[PDB]
């Protein structure tokens, strides 16, 4: 099986509460695919049930497993029962996708779902916009209304403000500092975000991440992948890269393996060997 497969399998084991082997067996018992099983296991996780129960629930409701997953997540973030989540998508004339975006918005922004709705209407904004504001608020330690105003008074789009907020949060700075850092280094806010994630995952500063990526002769995208890989692999950036070379795999591959080994509780060499065995 491919490393992507191994990852799906591992994540499904983890969320199921099973051995990898047993995850396979469960996929057999339900006659479901592995992607299927994963989505179903997350559904069970978020909604408080066993995977078998979530399967039975999907059948009984007559809905797909993706849909059950969205419902489950909505219930989770809104702090409701699965049925209650349905009743709430009714009392609002709202699509379940929309309800999920809304519930996550309420969650990040510390409101009720009904409040978050009312707020989207007050500000004159779309639900997904509300979500971005809620996450930016969350990462930057402000309110949704303040974040709204802030996107305005920095002369930025909500998307850009979100990116900046995540960046500030990961690098441990103010939003304003974040942007000045991006200008200093002569870089994009997107680039700044990736840099701050890399820095976070490898235990360095942003300016250090910038220099590191240069002094390894790689792209910042590549550094990010490497640092995530090393973070999950329990190693350093350099060890992680030597390892990618040692197994003859790309860095993306190594990241996926490292995640898989993490979720299934094995080393990375083992996880590799397992993919090959399967």
């Amino acid at each position: 099986i491919s490393v992507e497969e191994l990852l799906k399998l591992a994540k499904a084991a983890y969320y199921s509460g099973t051995t990898v082997e047993e995850a396979y067996k469960l996929a057999l018992k339900l006659g479901i695919s592995v992607e299927e099983l994963l989505k179903l296991a997350e559904a069970a996780y978020y909604s408080g049930t066993t995977v078998e129960e979530a399967y039975k629930l999907a059948l009984k409701l007559g809905i797909s497993v993706e849909e059950l997953l969205k419902l489950a997540k909505a219930a989770y973030y809104s702090g409701t029962t699965v049925e209650e989540a349905y009743k709430l998508a009714l009392k609002l004339g709202i699509s379940v996708e929309e309800l999920l975006k809304l519930a996550k918005a309420a969650y990040y922004s510390g409101t009720t779902v009904e409040e978050a709705y009312k707020l989207a209407l007050k500000l004159g904004i779309s639900v997904e916009e509300l979500l971005k504001l809620a996450e930016a608020a969350y990462y930057s330690g402000t309110t949704v209304e303040e974040a709204y105003k802030l996107a305005l008074k920095l002369g930025i789009s909500v998307e850009e403000l979100l990116k900046l907020a995540k960046a500030a949060y990961y690098s441990g700075t103010t939003v304003e500092e974040a942007y000045k850092l991006a200008l200093k280094l002569g870089i994009s806010v997107e680039e700044l975000l990736k840099l701050a994630k890399a820095a976070y995952y490898s235990g360095t500063t942003v300016e250090e991440a910038y220099k590191l990526a240069l002094k390894l002769g790689i792209s910042v995208e590549e550094l990010l992948k490497l640092a995530e890989a090393a973070y999950y692999s329990g190693t350093t950036v350099e060890e992680a890269y030597k390892l990618a070379l040692k197994l003859g795999i790309s860095v993306e591959e190594l990241l996926k393996l490292a995640k898989a080994a993490y979720y299934s509780g094995t080393t990375v060499e083992e996880a590799y060997k397992l993919a090959l065995k399967l």
